[PDB]
């Protein structure tokens, strides 16, 4: 089985640790042993100037993810919400008022669904492919997560001149090292099986970076860097 | 303290990593430190023709724990199902009626209890030994549900010529490891405090196995094996 | 960012495993990485002769953080009580009858609020230190309940002597180890980041101790010494 997922994201974060916006969207291809990405796309979004409220995010992972299925025909794609194991290409309004989520869940949906609903419709219609809302039971789900962290502190190493201090808080329970060229990614959770990812990095000259807890987010850490 | 208690079980799953039936139901005799078995004994069924609907596997359970009680005498019985630590003797209809879970349980256990009752108190009335339905926060619970993966590990070893490929699903967040002739199963959550498990094997020439993570069950294994 | 959290406790139990009491209560303050305390103050209950029932364990965490925070000043005091990070000064019955807790949640606060809210308001007046109840999401106060553990460990080996037999249950997955005069505590759970600390103890002439699960309470130890 080969399968596609994608998700969204590292968060800049104030001095008070509140996240102002999401860093990247990554959609990554996961085959056997289902503990690393084969091939990975990504996407940046502006952290600043980015709305946390509604979800931009889930409109960008959809469309990533269709974008690298295209290139590299999986079997499915694994979409980040817990829908049950339904198929994005039937979540129209009627199916959506049927489901066992939350009313406030459901609304998001119907918003969501006018237009994901048609392009998962076409893009099914001429590849094949399903979008399946199945989430968090999904491991290419995570490992996608790992990803989006790992380019999360990519975009921080290489854009900490700009700015001159960066505060990126990582997805849940994940930890980041950089070593001679590399930053690589993993979950700190034995249980999920040793996954893991890897990417290159350009480290400038006397940038600095630390990891450790978010005093207020229990479970997630923290990556510091200086210029 | 001594406790006896029982759980199935690993299951064979098809392409789709969809389970088609379980494999092992195994009691275990726990005693301090509380990290592993004393004595262990096994009833596997047969995974292919198995109902996964209903509870044929709760029933298999206390009449194995009830089977090795009677062998090393243990003070107490912990049964998987988690109801409030109440004694399997007195659950008669009208308790189960005023049980703090769903109706859909309630409805369940009516049905377990007709004869699952009766054999609990007959069992205590020669024994003094209660039948505890404390089911989570059991650690001889647990270590039961390793050996179950142990021994699916072991089926799958031992049964792996006739069907010609096997895919194991084991228990949740657990390894399985062969080292000359042994089986060494082990809890990934290092929260449990080092609950493992060991068997025997004689693993027939030129069969090969892996272990990675279940795609579409996230912290949940594969074991799976090739002749 | 600088953070002084409180939290009780270990327990003394009995031979059944139930607790009759609790232990330590610990104020720490954290800062940067945030993995451990700067500097602790600790107040130990009469484990005999205490009432589990009601929560004298939360009036005397809010009483030592308040010590402690006059003295290094932090920024704020995270309360162990998930609340939503609300004011412990603002909490009165109105504010508590809008909570979205249990009704049963809304009256022992109420209690508590009688003279706890005052008193939070006294020293907020004084000092500008909010009390928020934060609770689970703070790391501040898992370092403190790893503390209270690790002051339960050393109030067992001190108090061995006068009750012959001692067994302490340890909070959520942690571990204790004495070498050399100096016990250290650590999370279990390493997507926790790594949390751990440190105190002195002066181990008696031939006292014993072990560490094991507690087999009725999942992933959580037991701390058992011997005279």
């Amino acid at each position: 089985s080969r399968i596609v997922a994608a998700d969204t994201g590292g968060a800049v974060l104030d001095e008070t640790f509140e996240p102002i916006g999401l860093i990247a969207t990554v959609a990554v291809l996961v085959e056997k042993p289902y503990r690393s990405a084969k091939e990975v796309m990504v996407k940046y979004a502006n952290p600043y100037d980015y709305d946390l409220t509604g979800r931009q995010a889930i409109r960008d992972e959809v469309l990533l993810a269709i974008e690298l299925a295209r290139k590299v025909k999986p079997d499915v794609i694994h979409l980040d919400s817990t829908l049950g194991g339904i198929e994005l290409r039937k979540l129209d309004e009627p199916t959506i008022d049927a489901l066992g989520i939350s009313d406030k869940g459901k609304e998001v949906w119907k918003e969501l669904s006018k237009d994901l609903q048609p392009l998962a419709r076409k893009f099914w219609e001429e590849t094949n492919i399903e979008i399946v809302a199945i989430g968090k039971s999904s491991v290419p789900v995570r490992i996608a997560e790992i990803y989006a962290g790992i380019y999360s502190a990519k975009w921080g190493i290489e854009n900490v001149e700009k700015e001159g201090h960066l505060i990126i808080g990582l997805p849940r329970y994940m930890e980041v090292n950089i070593k001679d060229g590399k930053i690589i990614g993993r979950s700190l959770d034995p249980r999920e099986g040793g996954l893991y990812g890897s990417a290159e990095v350009s480290v400038p000259e006397g940038v600095k970076w630390e990891i450790y807890p978010n005093p207020v987010a229990r479970r997630f850490m923290i990556f510091e860097i200086f210029s």
